[PDB]
């Protein structure tokens, strides 16, 4: 009805401060100074808004202590992973901490961290998101959007007991290449050791921007032009806005199961979105290495905490962006489809049942997105924040991507004698594992002269979460899935090829779950599948 | 028949000449340490029995709050009639790992209760640093022990104050070895440091015990044993009227309920040593609340892993063999069925295998002790140590009953032989071990007023990881005090009151709530 807000581009409103025209970064940093001042036990400070994410958790203590053959993972955050709901849970999520910036200062908008405009992919993180200091009101402060330090502590008070999960009061948020898992002696012990390697801030926000522009590029950052090849993060957030439905579209899940069933390659919003949290969270997009620890054991590289970040808010704006340029271009910005009980559409799926959900129960655009509520104290659905114009108020300004033009077309696009086909790698075995990981695809070919080619297939963000389990047996058994385009590789050495896959891991963080990731992850044969061409 | 003896004799011959004996105990002590975690002979398999690594029951650690019990997830049995035989037992099965090693050699007792206890402390021989053996110098075994590999749950994600590295060494008072979570590691570091000298820390752990055993702050001349110490509750316990309350603390104490006098268990003063040993001062109350050392001794948790236990442990079983002696129960016991103390939930709670409501009795199993047969001990294995086990005791402190050891008891001319019962702490939370001291003022209506102690009691006890906040093992304190101290016309003046020590919660978080239970507790104080 009422003309839309417009949230803008945090680097454009940098801009217009670097310019004299201060007053939109100061009205953001003024509202985030005072969400972050408002105490733990009101609904709209920080803590308790990027404590709804994840932790503190509630526990289903029945659940627990099940046997291995019978326990099954849930998650005690209220955040959807996985599952259809997970566009429009972090839509609300980003709108409800948007409704408690306004309450410092009125009609405030959060804006977005353009990821894949040309500012990040040749600079990284727009500084105002990572330096030390802002003056406002004529008084130098520390920077609240840098990092956020726990009013109270993350722990679940039980005697005699600590673990991963917690952190104490006055714990402060870290980046790449920090480590900030904490909670046991040996967690604590190997994150003092890391972070001994990595003393100098500026260096740090150095090789922060730099793994970024990495990850966005799909290789190693060169000066010049970015040159974002069709690995990369940049490319992966424009092959999700062709999924072809919201249920792909939405979450990885969705999108494997009909990657295994029908011709090509969807790409999910979720995917890109997971490899922005590792790469921010504490993984290297590294290289050609047969395995790899990450030990920056960062905040937003994992569910667990990641909401305690500020950035997070940031980023998940420009997701939500991606999410409304999908359905502008797609035809979806007044209704929405779920395919009934397709992979994703489960309570049970990936991350498992959110509190008050049952295993088995059916997610749909009727479910509540808890613990939002509308002014009534009914609780905000899907159905509720499909037209972010007509139904929240807002709209997204101008930034990367709005347009399909050829140029990115032909980014996706096979080169011509390149392979048409895709890649199945099924580890289906074990999944015993602590923390987010990376799959990186290879293929390998030898010529007659002895000479070994190696062709690049790309990458698989899992973005997972720290597991404190009851029995040393069963953590949580998954099928490893993962496919990958061929066309980096010409047609006809694809029968030549010799696969393998890279996993960087968290290795459990700690020295007590470092001998079971050197020997168990070089333990297991994937298999792989080669389909037809198209 | 083989004799286990007085260490401190083993270290006087040593010093004046003769070494075999001291040097067999070290070499077969070296011997076990040595061995590997997984061989049932070694001594972290050995120490291991008693406490941790523990056993779990997950469905009754899931139980809610009204419905939950506590049980113990080591071997040992404690505030229950198989507390004698089974660490009986326990120190005869850890001899024959010794004889593994050097054939034919005896586990000494440290005589707590001698000459040399009284005035000096431990023998030195369990604390000095270094030892002679092959004209070598080594790490004297004894002092304390490295694990070779961690105490562990082994749980991804969770760490407990159960769970202790590899590398971790045992310590006495006055330091503290809780370590599993970053908060108590942070304490123990904190309280370490200000205990930062050896020496000085042998000696202030010589002077507790003395301090425990005299009853009062120790005496430069003659020792002077109170009637309040530890050498007067070994004295009091060698008169136990039959073995069911010689034997445990829930049997005695039900006893002082329910008939005149006070009776005192073995385990009784076998807790003060605990507590001396494992981090508690004797004059605590004077300081604060908390005792901050929280060695291993201290708890059943991981007391069997300091080498000392067993030393102590000797001389416990040495008591109750002269108890046997003196009252000639040395070849037959006797239970009153269903008496507190006969029963697999009382106290601890029950032991692995074991059910809640389940009977004790001599043939009750002493796991996980097996014969050469395969088949498991029981108390009727080992009542006469020197037919069925082969070994006896040599001569030490307290072996006989004597004038000066029933004057020592006995009450002044003119002082009450009355009792005091303390209650009205019912259900209090239990994390770690804690001590009793209780007290007596009188006012006369002129205002003068005098000061009486009335002694001490010690409740050795364990840590525990719970999964609720209000999961822990709840305990009523019933405590019983002899008022032979005061004399008898101040007695109806009286007014009473307790102190405790206690250990805080283990962790600075969980502190000020247990200062704040302990200084709101309103104690019924009961004259009999
Ligand atoms: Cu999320
Ligand atoms: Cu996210
Ligand atoms: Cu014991
Ligand atoms: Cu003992
Ligand atoms: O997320
Ligand atoms: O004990």
């Amino acid at each position: 009805v009422n003309a839309p807000r417009v949230r803008r581009s945090v680097r454009d409103l940098q801009k217009r401060y670097d310019n004299g025209e201060k007053k939109p970064l100061e009205d953001l940093v003024r509202a985030w100074v005072g969400i972050q001042a408002l105490p733990p036990s009101d609904p709209k400070s920080f803590f308790a808004l990027g404590g709804y994410h994840g932790e503190p958790f509630q526990y289903r203590k029945p659940v627990d202590a099940l046997p291995q053959d019978d326990i099954y993972p849930y998650w005690g955050g209220y955040c959807n992973h996985g599952n259809v709901l997970f566009p429009t849970w972090h839509r609300m999520y980003v709108y409800k901490l948007e409704e408690a910036l306004q309450s410092i200062v009125p009609g405030v908008s959060m804006p977005f961290w353009d990821e894949t405009d040309e500012y990040t992919l040749k600079h990284g993180i727009p500084s105002i998101l990572t330096q030390e200091k802002f003056e406002l009101d004529g008084k130098q402060i520390d920077n609240p959007l840098r990092s956020f330090v726990l009013p109270v502590a993350l722990s679940d008070r039980l005697p005699g007991d600590g673990n991963i999960y917690e952190k104490p009061k006055g714990y402060v948020t870290v980046r790449y290449p920090l480590s900030g898992l904490v909670g046991t002696p040996e967690a604590l012990e190997q994150t003092k050791i890391h972070n001994a390697k990595f003393p100098l801030p500026e260096k740090n926000t150095e090789l922060l921007n730099s793994n970024v522009r990495a990850w966005l590029k799909g290789d190693s950052p060169t000066p010049g032009d970015p040159d974002p090849t069709r690995n990369g993060v940049y490319a992966k957030y424009v092959r999700c806005l062709s999924a072809p439905n919201y249920t792909v579209f939405s979450n990885t899940t969705s999108a494997s199961v009909w990657n295994s069933s029908n011709p090509g390659l969807v790409t999910p919003v979720e995917s890109p979105h997971n490899d922005i949290h590792l790469a921010v969270g504490g993984f290297d997009y590294g290289g050609d290495e047969i395995g790899q620890i990450a030990g920056a054991n960062g905040d937003m590289g994992e569910n667990n905490t990641a909401g305690m970040d500020p950035i997070f808010f940031f980023h998940h704006c420009n997701v939500d962006r991606m999410f409304w340029v999908w359905q502008k271009q797609t035809g979806h910005t007044d209704r929405l489809d779920i395919i009934r009980n397709y992979p994703g559409t489960n309570a049970s799926d990936s991350q498992g049942p959110t509190p008050g959900f049952a295993p088995g129960e059916s997610l749909n655009l009727t479910t509540p997105l808890n613990p939002f509520k509308k002014a009534s104290g009914e609780a905000y659905t899907s159905e509720d924040c499909i037209n972010i114009e007509r139904q929240l108020g807002f709209t997204y300004g101008p930034g990367s991507l709005d347009d399909a033009t050829p140029e990115l077309k032909s980014l996706l696009a096979v080169p011509s004698g390149n392979s048409t086909k895709k890649l199945t790698v099924t580890g289906i075995d074990r999944a015993q594992i602590q923390g987010s990981f990376i799959m990186k695809a290879y293929a390998s070919v030898t010529d007659a002269n002895g000479k070994t080619r190696e062709y690049y297939l790309g990458h698989k963000s899992i973005l997972s979460r720290w597991n404190v389990v009851q029995c040393a047996n069963c953590l949580t058994h998954l099928d490893i899935v993962a496919h990958f385009p061929l066309s980096a590789m010409p047609a006809d050495d694809v029968p030549k090829a010799k696969f393998r896959v890279e996993f960087i891991h968290r290795g459990g963080g700690v020295p007590s779950a470092a001998k079971a990731a050197i020997d168990k992850v070089s333990a297991l044969q994937p298999k792989f599948e080669v389909s037809d061409k198209l």
